[PDB]
């Protein structure tokens, strides 16, 4: 299996200034035709011609229209194919080549593939090489000219990238359409679409230039009813690139469309955006509200892409992170400017530090720009998108808004048109940093080890005050640990955005300010405060990293209540339940250690329950923000606390907090639910496509919220509001009604009754499956065992896959079943999958990145299963390479 290392990056020895494809698509074969008019670079030394191409099967190929004959000419291997250098040309030369490709048997979803009844195709990162011989590499830049054909009553829709310039019969009930792309692209960014495709358009007209353009969103005929909202968020991403960042898009067509298999959200294909469906498609009567997020979040991204991604593209495959971080951060933006609401920004850190510190601190830990690959599949991971869209973030609170702006625009000036690097992007801002500090010799060198340095920072803190001096220091350490990846961490340019609270009146005590902490430890000093503060520290989460802010229970509760970040307070309530949650963690698990008969638990905060109640009670407090504080941190945050985690004391020191709380609180919470009731659930709209309410969404998410609580406490009667819940409209309503009644003997008949209202929309249905998935049943494997024979079947849908096992796999109890059951069935899907989907099957391996931080019982469970599967002898590249970094082989 070959390396592919950073340090050796070197240009190619030739170039390929234009490529002219025909694609011929036929009932069991595609015919692909290709034309390159290729050239000699400065760096050739007469080299072999070595193209990629995987999985090709050969009709002819030639240069400069002269047939190569197999064997004496050429070689191929169903991998590379080989010129020898006496026969390639030493000038501006033609080659060409016709390969059969087989769409309808493509289950891997790479390269050109069918969606039910629509050929698309996806070429990120190496699957171009699956449609046609290639240099595939993202700096072999060219021209595209893209004919393709089809039977016409099939495949009436066809598009590529670029100007549509003909269309045009063709005998046999066969039709065609030429597309001709002028701006150079990598190949990563070619894409085909044939199909009966359905359409909603619209005009945008360009801020600046006021050039008009025009806007299609495409799927299927059953579902075109579903795409109003996805141009309603185009639209809305192109303005936001416009007013935020001054940048228009360039071209006379933007086309959207969603496809029902696909192994990610969605692919920035120039001109030609591709979406699973399910973050594409929706409709009030017939989605979840989460989906809405969904699309807005996921189709701005695909536009933001238009510059960072696309106009400006990367030199090589270790510099994704320019691309996606910068991206993710750009969406990040926008979303928390489109939705209004702090929740938004939280749910970005409530997934990085569970998810991506996980990642980071187990066996599969890189840097954002890692060193090596094997598997450009497996790239793809939330270190290079989260974090890296943490440190494209600290930019612009290091520079501010005004400065990064100026920084972005010069990176967007100096390397549109052309492939770039990371140190590209921190040159741009760079100069805007010795703008901002008026200090031509400052400079960001300490921040590129933000790209190559891997692990979570760990950043402490201590305090003093001097009461007489009316003089506050704040000493500051940092930490990373070592790994695999360096022996000796070095310290990061970390910026500290903080606040002083003053504890008597909640007001903030200095302006604005975020120190730049550039050593392992540093003391900051503040003059002229009048009162001892309670520190708000690391407001708006400012930098990726484990937050220790050494406060007690008491400082915490009075940040949680009155300071003026949204992030503080929710990482001051984080705080509290951790604490509690390590304290009860080590009672529970010492009675189990000593086999106890009886023992105490210590009680969660009086105090700390009057303050949620406080916050509850409120009525100008924000409905997200108060889901979030009567929740327990995921299981996933907790574990990157606890060595030897027994995941069943887990389970029961969860257990004993939400019910303390619950005894103290429930009737709170059910006057809650019930005088929510009229603004969440309000109709008004419902029949609006364009009308999203992100706060009533958030009331909807804080009644189901509680609901949940209720139902799991039994709270007297409350099956009577589960019953009436199951008739609401709204699917994220009905759908709680089914997970809720887990606890009661109506669940069967909630189960039924919620699958016939899911079973007629796709979309909807995967929605159920995960509902169901995620049911907190004791009979859970009984049912996953109905879903298998009932529904999934034998579906090599994504989506049908990851809706009915990645849910269960969150459940504390019992996916982590002592019998090691759980892991045993994951396993068995994992190489099922694997047969005919090596990215998804890896992405199913997602419960096992824990392994090795479980107690010792399940860490030996998982690591048999995970060697079983590594015995698999037909086991994929991207499955036997993730394995074996994952259990450090
Ligand atoms: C899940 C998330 C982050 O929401 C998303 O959808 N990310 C997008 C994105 O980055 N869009 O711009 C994306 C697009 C394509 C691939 C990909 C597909 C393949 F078939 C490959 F073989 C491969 F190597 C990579 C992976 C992620
Ligand atoms: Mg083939
Ligand atoms: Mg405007
Ligand atoms: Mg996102
Ligand atoms: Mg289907
Ligand atoms: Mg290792
Ligand atoms: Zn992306």
């Amino acid at each position: 299996p070959k390396i592919h290392y950073r340090k050796d990056y070197k240009p190619s020895g030739f170039i390929i200034n234009q490529v002219t494809l025909n694609i011929n698509i036929h009932d069991q074969e595609t015919i692909v035709r290709s034309v390159l008019d290729m050239d000699i670079s400065k760096h050739n030394v007469g080299e072999d011609l070595v193209f990629d191409g995987v999985g090709l099967k050969i009709n002819e190929i030639s240069i400069n229209n002269k047939k190569l004959v197999e064997g004496e000419e050429y070689t191929y291997d169903n991998e590379f194919l080989t010129i020898f250098s006496k026969f390639v040309p030493k000038s501006k030369f033609a080659f060409s080549s016709e390969v059969i490709i087989h769409p309808e048997t493509n289950y891997a979803l790479t390269g050109l593939y069918k969606s039910k009844n629509i050929i698309v195709s996806q070429c990120e990162a190496t699957g171009f090489r699956r449609i046609t011989f290639f240099i595939d590499r993202p700096d072999m830049m060219a021209k595209y000219d893209v004919t393709v054909t089809a039977d016409k009553e099939k495949y009436p829709v066809l598009l590529s990238n670029g100007d549509k310039v003909n269309e045009f019969e063709i005998p046999g009930g066969r039709h065609g359409a030429r597309f001709n792309d002028p701006p150079l692209k990598p190949c990563y960014l070619f894409a085909v679409v044939a199909g009966d495709l359905k359409h909603l358009s619209a005009t945008y007209i360009t801020k600046y230039t006021k050039k008009k353009v025009e806007l299609y969103v495409f799927s299927e005929e059953k579902y075109v009813s579903k795409l109003q909202w996805a141009l309603e968020c185009l639209k809305k991403s192109m303005a936001f690139d416009e007013d935020y960042f001054g940048l228009e898009y360039d071209l006379s067509r933007l086309n959207l469309v969603a496809v029902s298999d696909f192994n990610v959200g969605a692919m920035e294909n120039k001109g030609l955006n591709i979406f699973n469906a399910n973050s594409l498609l929706a409709s009030k009567k017939n989605s979840i509200d989460f989906s809405y997020a969904r699309i807005l979040t996921v189709v701005g991204h695909e536009y933001f892409h238009q510059y960072t991604g696309n106009r400006v593209t990367l030199r090589d495959w270790f510099q994704l992170t320019l691309k996606e971080g910068l991206t993710v951060h750009r969406e990040n933006l926008f979303s928390e400017e489109m939705t209004k609401t702090v929740t938004t920004r939280l749910s970005h850190v409530d997934l990085l530090r569970s998810v991506q510190f996980l990642e980071d601190s187990s066996p599969l830990s890189h840097p954002i720009r890692p060193e090596s690959y094997v598997s450009m599949e497996n790239f793809y991971t939330t270190t290079v998108y989260d974090k890296g869209s943490e440190v494209m973030r600290m930019y612009l609170t290091i520079l501010g808004e005004e400065y990064y702006k100026k920084g972005f625009d010069i990176y967007i000036k100096k390397n549109d048109g052309n492939t770039a690097t990371c140190e590209d992007f921190n040159y741009a801002m760079e100069q805007a940093y010795k703008m901002k500090k008026a200090d031509n010799s400052a400079n960001l060198n300490q921040y590129l080890l933000w790209f190559s340095q891997s692990g979570t920072p760990h950043v402490s803190f201590k305090y003093n005050y001097d009461a007489e001096k009316k003089q506050y220091s704040i000493h500051v350490n940092q930490y990373t640990k070592p790994d695999e990846n360096q022996k000796e961490k070095k310290p990061l340019f970390i910026p500290i955005s903080v606040g002083l609270i003053n504890p008597e009146n909640g007001k903030e005590m200095i302006s604005q300010t975020t120190l730049e902490l550039t050593k392992e430890s540093d003391t900051f000093v503040f003059n002229n405060i009048a009162v001892k503060p309670i520190p708000s520290l690391f407001r708006g989460f400012s930098a990726p990293v484990y937050i220790e802010d050494q406060l007690t229970d008491e400082e915490r509760i009075l940040l949680l209540k009155y300071d003026s970040d949204a992030f503080v307070r929710y990482n001051s309530c984080t705080n509290i339940y951790m604490k509690q949650i390590l304290m009860n963690y080590n009672e529970f698990l010492k009675a189990k250690n000593e086999k106890l008969e009886s023992f105490q638990l210590t009680p969660v905060n009086a105090q700390f329950i009057d303050a949620i109640k406080y916050l509850l009670e409120d009525p100008h407090a924000d409905a997200g923000f108060k889901s979030y504080i009567v929740s327990l941190p995921q299981d996933r945050y907790i574990i990157n606390f606890v060595s030897n985690l027994d995941t069943d004391v887990l389970a029961d020191t969860k257990e004993y907090i939400y019910k303390q709380i619950g005894d103290k609180l429930n009737d709170v919470y059910y006057k809650m639910f019930k005088s929510l009731e009229a603004k969440a659930d309000d109709l008004t709209y419902f029949n609006d496509e364009s009308h999203v309410d992100f706060d009533q969404m958030n009331m909807r998410t804080l009644r189901n919220t509680l609901l949940s609580l209720l139902s799991k406490a039994q709270y007297p009667n409350i099956l009577n509001e589960i019953i009436e819940h199951s008739k609401s409209p709204y699917p994220s309503n009905w759908l709680t009604s089914l997970s809720v009644s887990a606890y009661f003997d109506k669940y069967f008949e909630l189960y039924d009754k919620t699958y016939k209202l899911s079973k007629d929309d796709e979309l909807l249905l995967q929605e159920w499956l995960k509902t169901v998935s995620r049911s907190d049943r004791k009979d859970i494997y009984e049912i996953l065992k109905k879903l298998e024979n009932e529904v999934l079947k034998d579906s090599k849908n994504p989506n049908d896959i990851r809706a009915v096992y990645l849910p269960f796999t969150n459940n504390l109890r019992r996916f982590h079943d002592i019998s090691g059951k759980g892991y045993k069935l994951i396993a068995e899907v994992i190489t099922k999958t694997d047969k005919f989907n090596p990215m998804v099957a890896t992405q199913l391996c997602e419960p096992f990145k824990l392994w090795n931080k479980l107690d010792t019982k399940r860490q030996e469970l998982m690591l048999n299963e995970m060697n079983t599967m590594l015995q698999e002898p037909q086991i994929s590249n991207n499955l036997k390479e993730y394995l074996l970094r994952l259990t450090n082989k």
